[PDB]
């Protein structure tokens, strides 16, 4: 009972806290961006998905804090539809993350060959490109999603019925889509922007350099301690592992803990990928003087 109690006495707060700080700040990215008359570049697009992304990634997440302090008390439906915003929003952060590495590598290293005299360079075939892929990746969740009734703990949560290889399917495109292509994109883009900043000449350079690593020093801590754990439950479920009592209690509070850590990224990215431009800063200041 160890990992029940756990999770009772430390979801609750971590995740109200997660609530109030993803509420005001990607709200606030979101009412920043949605304030321009005129266009809006392609980062600037983005990161305006982004920020709806996260915004309803964390609004779901009072709802499993209830789950995880009692039970599920709000049916099937509910159950189906929180579930469903969950992982479309979770592929929409990840891939949106790679579109934005992808449009920064495009601007800076091919910076002579797609030149443009200040028009609008309209992206949204690429945002709508992502939307519907995360939906298509969600439907599974559509499918299937259900609140059992445990009459081993009776308790109700929201659970998948999958059978045992769709859930290791599942965990496998989990890995495949959120984690390993949007992390190799990101690398291979943030790489080259560096090889270029290296040999450029100026005094922004530093400054751009810093972030980028920043950038992606922080995808990967607050994402790789979630899948690796996810990794070495695959790999007990497939029978490379011996399960036991104590693994089992050790893998759920070690999900739970890195489960937080990493909705912490959701969090904190308008602190990385918003208030760090000057162009945004800006933008904020003229919004809160009007
Ligand atoms: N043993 C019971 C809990 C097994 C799931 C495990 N729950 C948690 O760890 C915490 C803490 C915790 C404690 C005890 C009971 C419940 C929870 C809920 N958790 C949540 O936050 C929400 C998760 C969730 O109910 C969910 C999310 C999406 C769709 C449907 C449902 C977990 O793996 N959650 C994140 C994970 C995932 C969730 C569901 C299915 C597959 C994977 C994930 C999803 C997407 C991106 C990254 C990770």
């Amino acid at each position: 009972d160890f990992s029940l109690n756990f999770d009772r006495a430390f979801l609750p707060a971590l995740y109200s806290l997660l609530f109030l700080l993803g509420l005001l700040g990607n709200g606030a990215v979101a009412a920043v961006l949605l304030s321009r008359r005129t266009a809006l570049s392609s980062t600037d697009t983005f990161l305006l998905h982004l920020a709806v992304a996260d915004t309803l990634l964390v609004l779901t997440l009072p709802l499993w804090a209830v789950d995880a302090a009692v039970q599920w008390v709000f049916g099937s439906g509910l159950c189906k539809v929180a579930g469903a915003l969950f992982n479309i929003n979770f592929y929409a952060g990840a891939l949106l993350l790679a579109c934005i590495s992808f449009d920064r590598y495009l601007n800076i290293v091919h910076a002579t060959q797609l030149y443009r005299r200040g028009p609008p360079a309209r992206v949204t075939l690429t945002c709508l490109a992502v939307w519907g892929l995360c939906l298509l990746f969600a439907l599974p969740d559509f499918i299937f999603l259900s609140a059992h009734h445990d009459e081993r703990l009776n308790a109700t949560h929201c659970q998948y019925n999958f059978p045992q290889v769709g859930r290791t399917a599942l965990r496998v495109l989990q890995l495949v889509a959120g984690f390993l292509l949007p992390l190799l994109v990101m690398a291979y883009c943030y790489a080259h922007i560096l090889a270029v900043l290296l040999v450029s000449r100026g005094q922004r350079r530093l400054r751009a350099m810093r972030l980028v690593v920043v950038v992606v020093v922080a995808f990967a801590l607050c994402w790789t301690p979630y899948h690796l754990v996810v990794l070495v439950d695959i790999l007990m479920d497939l029978g490379a592992l011996a399960r036991n009592c104590g693994r089992e209690s050790r893998v759920d509070v070690a999900k739970s803990v890195t489960s937080g850590l990493g909705y912490m990224h959701c969090c904190l990215n308008p602190l990385l990928y918003a208030f760090v431009g000057v162009k945004f800063r800006e933008r904020m200041w003229m919004l809160l003087l009007r």
